[PDB]
């Protein structure tokens, strides 16, 4: 069974717009989401699906581009940092999951570069 994807709602957490998250929204994750690698991503792995058991014994901080969006669009995040992060985690979850050199992980590489190369030019806090 497939845990329940992230929370992308905190009714009860203060919300903030600013230029940076707006960047990371409307530039890094649109930018992300149209690269011809991102289909493996754009949502949570579906392990039952794919029929990798072992995926949510090994991976217990699940993220993928689907719920970052939601995250940017309901304000969960007050700081843009913990919207990269989130990007981190899902970049460092395929290279945990699997080993050096295979297809995701070469795709995940490029996806990753991409990103720091958007985040190079974050607008100034
Ligand atoms: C975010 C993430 C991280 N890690 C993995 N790992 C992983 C490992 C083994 C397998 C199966 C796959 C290979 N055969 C078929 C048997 C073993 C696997 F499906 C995925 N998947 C991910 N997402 C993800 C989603 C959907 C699909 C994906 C990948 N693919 S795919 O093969 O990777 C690709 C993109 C065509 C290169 C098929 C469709």
């Amino acid at each position: 069974m497939n845990p329940p994807p992230p929370e992308t709602s905190n009714p009860n957490k203060p919300k903030r717009q600013t230029n940076q998250l707006q960047y990371l929204l409307r530039v890094v994750l649109k930018t992300l989401w149209k690269h011809q690698f991102a289909w493996p991503f754009q949502q949570p792995v579906d392990a039952v699906k794919l029929n990798l058991p072992d995926y949510y014994k090994i991976i217990k901080t699940p993220m993928d581009m689907g719920t970052i969006k939601k995250r940017l669009e309901n304000n969960y995040y007050w700081n843009a940092q913990e919207c990269i992060q989130d990007f981190n985690t899902m970049f460092t979850n395929c290279y945990i999951y699997n080993k050096p050199g295979d297809d995701i992980v070469l795709m995940a590489e490029a996806l990753e570069k991409l990103f720091l190369q958007k985040i190079n030019e974050l607008p100034t806090e």
